């Protein structure tokens, strides 16, 4: 019965970020933090989500430089969050980030679109991390299914479809049937066709797959979305 | 368990409407026809749904005049579709429509907003029809649960929330808990906040409630939405 | 510097349809009717639009068979509305509709997508009708300019972009520069990216091109959109 | 006329932010940066926008503390960007921010919703800054027009309507007729009804007012929005 909400809580007033976390806890929504650089705010968010009990399921380092990796990875370890790595600057920073995260006993997810899926798969076997595939074209999804069957379906834990196109719906259904490792599929809570979103949510829940909503807008907009102005 | 798709299949090319019915049957989506007056197209569509195996779960008369009721009601009875009545011109035209449909042994759903909800609950009791409540204001949910507990909770089978606003979410979550009769909830497939739509779909499916998607645009647009050009 | 609103005024409570026309007149919006078959309601809408002063700029026959062409065209001639023809069953029915419409002295626009653009340009050349080119693929745009230049830049009066996709924007800007005949561009008022809609509207208004908004949803929804519960 | 695009370029891969700025320049769109804390990335964005010719018209400090004000203000002054202030932590942080920005010769716009409009109006005249009003309820507009006429329509340079609801459209039109200081109106480029968006853009341009589109989503999403892959 899990629903994730990917939020970007490093901007705006911190009271808004905290209102997002409280409202999520109240609505049974697990939170993934998308990071924009503020590690002090990160530590305060970890503390206050503990106080509130909000489940910070994970944090995402997206294009983060090497000097920022270690404090973030240490905070994740202290508070028991999964680490997602995305758009890593170069192969050495990515390798270092996985190495330190595994040294800290972290659950590590590596995001990959088709272009560097092979690369990411390699790292995922080398350190024992899972992969989340990023699809924006139906063709990319078929190719990813091929490559993942060839490298083992239990390495792919999630799929992200940010432009959910009508022509993707059926292909995604079939892909999921061939990918028993996929635990979460992520859709845009901001710009996805509501009818396709309802249909795909229905399909995912029936298959026992969790739904993740991407909401990486300033926390003020999310406080409005969750009616958390109290 | 079920997903309904309310479509407006009058207008434009009939091959597009059939492509819609084909795509729905393939995707496990039950179809409700929103009628605009065309009784020949209604009969042709019923025939092709017979032919293809498509389930036409229901038909909607919206602001329908008296001269058009009987041919439509006869078609619904012949092919086994539920009759939804909305925005009936005056209480007598509604009376005639319910009476004729019940002479045909039809499932009758009466849409109602709050201001004339009481009337419709009464009428539904007079003829053994169910009611679908229209919510566009959070206070309406409290008032509706009241009036429905007053007239018996088994008379309310559905809720339609066409502007699904953030502040309604939690109130809806509870109101459904106080309305064990509600078997279907309807959302806009065109303009609903996708994040709220995902959350509300998850909640409904977990409660064993069906989701209906309002998609009353020309059939060519629905053909694009279901990627049904093939 | 005009704004058109393409509306589907059949199938409502009809008081909603007049409410739509009233609000459009108030707000400086020209109305184009998309027809779904009900010729009596068409007659009443023309009558009350006369009473209110509302400008029904045009009406759209979308997939009409031969027997429906003449009564509709009679109404268009009687009240002075331009005729848009789309999805004609065959070139012979299309010819019949254009022929009758010209015998009544109507302004005629022929909608065409890429596959049968040339044919429609030919017909428009034969009868002095204008063409509206339908875009759903970025590649189409260059081809349209090709096909239009072979027949003359004044024959194409409009463009319709039903899914306005990000890659189309710049290509559309240049294509519009290559086609001085374009007097109107049509966007989806329902499912267009608002940022892309703002940009393209700005570009058009700077070039003195009118904007058309497709809003072929039930008239109750258009009443909600224009807040016309007067 | 001008079109603004408020983007959140702190986060994700920096070349995505560069791709956004290049596409903006190519498409004739002025950029307003919504800041999330990364001041080194801010300096590099300023540098790259120089290189490309992109106009960084403005930057937004949203709930920023006092110690982050001065370096950000220095970047704005050095590169010629207006300073936007919103959701300031306390009245003193706001006072100091306006003080420092004016000491460096900066154009300062202060955001206010109805609830702290008067306060912000005061501050704006005390230091010579303009105000941008935030509207999310049709009722808020009557009250704002009142307060602004009482304090002078030359103080109101902008309006932001993030939930642009149908009932607001006509009221907004009427308020705009009474607010000749309004040079920019800001809409949500993400979740605003497209038909209403077109109507309002048409009306604003006819009155010579610029449109600002809010797109504070991560830069890969904005790179997708433009065709800058």
């Amino acid at each position: 019965n899990n629903m994730f909400l990917v939020v970007a809580l490093d901007g705006g007033r911190e009271a808004d970020a905290v209102a997002v976390m409280k409202a999520a806890k109240e609505r049974g929504i697990k939170i993934i933090l998308w990071l924009a650089g503020d590690v002090e705010r990160l530590k305060r968010l970890f503390e206050k989500a503990k106080e509130l009990g909000t489940d910070i399921a994970g944090i995402i380092l997206d294009g983060a430089p090497l000097e920022k990796l270690r404090p973030v990875i240490k905070l994740a370890a202290e508070f028991g969050a999964a680490l997602f790595l995305a758009n890593m600057p170069d192969a050495a920073t990515a390798e270092e980030a996985i190495k330190i995260a595994k040294e800290e006993g972290l659950e590590v997810y590596l995001l990959a679109d088709l272009d560097n899926l092979d690369t990411v798969l390699a790292l995922a076997k080398k350190y024992g991390a899972k992969v989340i595939a990023k699809v924006d074209k139906v063709e990319d999804l078929k190719k990813i299914v091929e490559k993942v069957k060839a490298h083992g379906t239990d390495i792919l834990a999630g799929i992200l479809i940010s432009p959910l196109k009508p022509e993707m719906v059926d292909t995604l259904k079939k892909a999921i049937d061939e990918l028993p490792g996929v635990k979460t599929v992520f859709l845009s809570g901001v710009s996805a066709n509501p009818a396709l979103a309802v249909e795909v949510t229905k399909f995912l829940l029936e298959k026992g797959i969790a739904v993740g909503v991407l909401e990486r807008v300033p926390p003020e907009e999310v406080v409005a979305l969750l009616d958390a102005g109290a």
